[PDB]
């Protein structure tokens, strides 16, 4: 399917993650930290040889709140936004909410508190391909290209200035 293909050229050099462990669930969920960062940082990694170094990410000791920056390029401008989520319960099975909350009420494309909505195809994606995508898959597969519509939306509305 097109959809088979255009998911495995997003992200098929991106680690593949294995641990069906979330929050609660400790050595298993500290496994699953493991797989976390090291897809992370070999998506980081890949992102600053193509020129597109995208995001920066830290979470809190227990790995169970996540925040840092994306930047955009538009126009060869460079827009920076602060994003954080909470990892649910029912991680790696339920995807994390992505809050982008300077844009909390600036587009449609979103609920109350900045959390990102994505299309109908990326719930079914993520549910098909548990545990094997991790916070790597989400920003490669939600957060980006929510940023590709949205930000030079808004830069074109006049709702977000440089």
């Amino acid at each position: 399917s097109m959809a088979d293909e255009a998911t495995r050229r997003v992200v098929s050099e991106i680690p593949v993650l294995k641990t069906n462990a979330g929050p609660r669930d400790r050595e298993l969920w500290v496994q699953r930290l493991k797989e976390e960062y090291q897809s992370l940082i070999r998506y980081v990694e890949n992102n600053k040889n193509a020129d597109n170094d995208w995001f920066r990410l830290e979470s809190n000791k227990e790995g169970t709140r996540w925040f840092g920056k994306c930047w955009y390029i538009h126009d060869l401008l460079k827009y920076e936004f602060d994003i954080e989520f909470d990892i649910p319960i029912t991680y790696p099975t339920t995807a994390p909410e992505i809050a982008v909350p300077e844009l909390d009420g600036k587009t449609a494309k979103m609920y109350r508190g900045g959390k990102i909505e994505l299309t109908d195809h990326f719930k079914p994606l993520w549910a098909r391909n548990v545990p094997k995508f991790g916070l790597a898959h989400l920003m490669a597969l939600g957060l980006g290209p929510w940023l590709a519509v949205e930000i030079p939306d808004l830069i074109q509305k006049g709702v977000i200035h440089h």
